[PDB]
């Protein structure tokens, strides 16, 4: 007895939110339609109809990959979390790991992959940097490793990354192509299997519009092989595939009490799959095309220059702009928030200081929204202090 | 070109779910306040608003674990997800470990504990056990351990275990101690500090009736200074205390980006700790005692077994029942929620096939659901197949 702690005052007043309108690179602003599936009531973790909500989910995930992988499931974290469930349970220590650090998430695929054990080459390359099927086949060569990793959407510099034949090539060296989609899911051309991709993740808060905190995850056969007949048990058993598969109704065994999936955002996860579906892939790509080219041209009319100079290499979720001669770039991002309640964001990582970000994500991608952003930006360049 | 996946028919029916009244081990039913911060618009993961929310989820922590610990935080994952958190961040490799081995948690522990290349030594007890001061003493000694794990609601097996004193025994042998207090945070009495506890960790889907998803966690100095200077990097840069420390403001600097938290989420959390505090700790562990008293009355009077002889030893927030002679479990479980819209659950682990698992967690705990749980018990009995 005797209580040390008292209730804190701060949870005695009720919770209250701002109204803001998230344009950086995730996460994104919320339809009204994922709003409305987060606020249901629970049902139970095990039920045949949650069962039933999961494997709707997994159709969904089958679609927006262009799969048809039997190994595809959600990983109940964030977007982070994939990456590490698909490298600690593909890779074995002492592995040979190539990683095309072009920005901050080849950087975490090194951290990671150097944090499990393994033996990671990185291809580093200055940030706005892409690789060539050259680079990756000279890699592939002369360090002849079990798996490559790649971003598509590379949202801390903007910049897209062609993917066709790169499986291929990886395939010709008895290699795995691991693919990071987060930011570029719904938004910009992406084929699983016809680009033969062995891993693919990525996340709920981007292009998808849901709540952040689960990702997407689907893995090719030949890595199943792989995961199915390594020797050592994973370092998580969180992430363990054999234990995840099993529960998503991806094995011959019926489904055992692995760990309590977020029964909330699944249902939010599903709605967002559903909107998607309805709208249709191949419009997705074309509404962020047609929305990043809009903004583009608007940036250029307040005389800033986009940071990627080859359009065809421009990333349309998520738009890097170079901070103009003598603006604190801070000062930028504050105006825009405390006079507009419009988020966006500065550089990270290697790309920190030196861009702005930009983001069109899902049902924010809008001609209105472009116009939004670009009277704030317009306002900050005419009242932020400069040298 | 040529997309070989078409739109999921199933995702183009809108999204509908059963009322169930759950009455298992959790996830519980949400109540009105969660819900409807489940519902609310995104803001941005990194806002100085968000932050705000976070730091009165910290002091949210620091009032239902009654401890001050400086290094207090949300893990985003599961209970499951804590407890590796915990492990994985505590351990290095080789570092003995003793573990309560009372029911699938402690089994949990060791398989996690395994999994990280540790040596676990499991003190395995049958199901409806618990461990004395002696026996924790006795492996203590023998072992040497720099981390005991104790199970305080064993769910499993619906064993509430004592905790007074097993901090001070644990110090005496520079030993740090682990609690897993995911079913019993809420519903039991438990202070972290004055029990001498180094690590606490619960569970968001239990008494507090959050969603599922999120999971709470406490580091004493002890184990603080430990983790600070464990000279191996842990396995998991998702857990990764330092990163995560860093980010929820339990550092000396500034916030840096490590992953994105589930904002929606939080949201929710936040309003199931403001929901205790205004109910007060105390009254809440009083209606769970007075609940569980009123079932176990209950469940007697139809001529069913407590699984747990002793009272003082039946966790209040679980509670296990013998399968009665003659009666397929399954059969009982299915009518409850085929005939009533109620979730019970078997056994799990050691404990499977051989009893019935019947929660009562926070909003939940009320006399009228242990009414309604009683009379579809009956039924149940008087119409399944006895042999
Ligand atoms: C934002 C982002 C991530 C990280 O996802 P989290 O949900 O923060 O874990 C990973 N990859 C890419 C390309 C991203 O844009
Ligand atoms: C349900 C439960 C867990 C597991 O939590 P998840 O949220 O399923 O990861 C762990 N410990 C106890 C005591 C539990 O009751």
């Amino acid at each position: 007895h005797k209580l040390l702690v008292t209730p804190p005052k701060a949870l005695l007043k009720p919770l209250s939110i701002p109204n803001q309108l998230l344009l950086g690179p995730g996460p994104s602003n919320l339809p009204p339609r994922i709003m409305a599936a987060g606020g249901l009531q629970m049902i139970g973790s095990m039920s045949k109809d949650m069962y039933q909500i999961m494997d709707e989910i997994k159709e969904g995930i089958q679609y927006v990959f262009q799969t048809r992988n039997p190994l595809t499931l959600v990983i109940s974290g964030s977007g982070h979390c994939a990456l590490e469930a698909a490298l600690v349970n593909v890779l074995e220590p002492g592995d040979s790991f190539l990683v095309g650090a072009n920005g901050i998430w080849g950087q975490r695929a090194v951290d990671i992959g150097e944090r499990i054990g393994a033996r990671v080459h990185p291809m580093t390359k200055d940030p706005g940097g892409h690789y060539t099927l050259q680079e990756v086949e000279e890699g592939l060569a002369q360090h002849k490793p079990v798996l490559l990793f790649l971003t598509h959407g590379e949202s801390s510099t903007g910049v897209l990354q062609p993917l066709d034949g790169f499986g291929e090539l990886c395939h010709r060296y008895k290699c795995l192509l691991l693919v990071d989609s987060v930011a570029s899911l719904g938004g910009t051309p992406l084929y699983m299997d016809r680009q033969g991709i062995d891993i693919l993740y990525s996340g709920s808060q981007k292009a998808l519009n849901a709540p952040p905190g689960t990702s997407l995850i689907s893995f090719s056969d030949k890595a199943k092989k792989k995961m199915y007949s390594r020797k050592t048990k994973p370092f998580s058993f969180y992430l363990d595939i054999k234990w995840l598969a099993n529960f998503w109704g991806c094995d011959d065994q019926p489904r055992m009490y692995h760990h309590t999936i977020p029964v909330i955002s699944l249902y939010s996860l599903r709605e967002s799959l559903a909107l998607i579906a309805e709208q249709g892939l191949e419009n997705s790509w074309r509404q962020h095309r047609e929305a990043a080219a809009y903004l583009h041209g608007r940036l250029q009319a307040l005389g800033l220059q986009l940071f990627v100079k080859d359009p065809a290499l421009r990333l349309p979720t998520v738009t890097t702009v170079a901070v103009p001669a003598g603006y604190d770039w801070r000062d930028i991002v504050s105006y825009v928030i405390d006079h507009f309640d419009i988020e966006i964001m500065g550089g990270l990582g290697p790309s920190t200081g030196k861009v702005l970000r930009i983001g069109l994500l899902g049902c924010n991608a809008t001609r209105e929204n472009v116009d939004r952003v670009t009277e704030a930006l317009r306002a900050a360049l005419q009242h932020c202090p400069k040298k």
